[PDB]
């Protein structure tokens, strides 16, 4: 089963990975109404998810990916927002449970920016916000996130929005154009780094 590592606040690798959240906020079109009002977040802890199985499906799938790419895996670290996380980190990414309304189709998406995941920490447009509260803006609650190893591979670069169930012939993920980064095989992913945390709310 996992094991979840937990890094101490002096680690660098903790403080590379609160710096990288911390600095991907931006303004989102919405005016905050998905994920809330906030310039930082309040970082409660940072683990490491540590799963033998998941590691070694995301091993077998990273090989076959780079004998199609020239030899690269072309891997990314980004952030994933889903009510799923629990699910995620014991079980691994699954692709029967891909956003089947995602602009780019059904896959599994990954964002550069912090702040777009945590739009989807409660569902889809935030959902109804936390279940204490029903807020989209808590600042009570905490919040889990993810930070995880993408196996991109070769990535088709889509501009129009399209349905599509796999990535393209001779590809291994789309990139949608901000962008949304999507995967349609669980197996591209690797949960890497759990992060709880809460929104801040900005000094009035
Ligand atoms: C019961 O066990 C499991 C095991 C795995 C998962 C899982 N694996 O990938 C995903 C992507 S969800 C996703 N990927 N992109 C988006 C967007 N969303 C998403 C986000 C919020 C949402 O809210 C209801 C639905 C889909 N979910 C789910 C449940
Ligand atoms: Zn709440």
């Amino acid at each position: 089963g996992t094991i979840l590592l937990d890094l101490a606040p002096e680690d660098k690798e903790y403080q590379s990975v609160e710096e990288e959240m911390q600095s991907t906020i931006r303004e989102h079109r919405d005016g905050g109404n998905a994920g809330g009002i906030f310039n930082r977040y309040n970082v409660i802890r940072i683990q490491k998810v540590v799963n033998k199985k998941l590691r070694e499906r995301f091993c077998h799938r990273q090989k076959e990916v780079s004998e199609e790419n020239h030899n690269h895996h072309n891997e990314r670290m980004l952030f994933h927002g889903s009510p799923f996380i629990n699910a995620i980190i014991h079980k691994g990414f699954d692709e029967r449970h891909a956003y089947i309304g995602g602009m780019f189709g059904a896959g599994i998406y990954f964002a550069e920016n912090s702040s777009k995941s945590n739009q989807y920490v409660y569902g889809i447009g935030g959902g109804t916000g936390c279940p204490t509260h029903k807020d989209r803006s808590c600042y009570i609650c905490h919040r889990q996130m993810l930070f995880c190893r993408v196996t991109l591979g070769k990535s088709f670069l889509q501009f129009s929005t399209i349905k599509m169930a796999h990535a393209p012939p001779g590809h291994h993920s789309v990139i949608g154009r901000y962008a949304e980064y999507v995967i349609y095989r669980g197996e591209q992913a690797y949960p890497e780094y759990l992060i709880t945390y809460q929104i801040m709310k900005p000094e009035a």
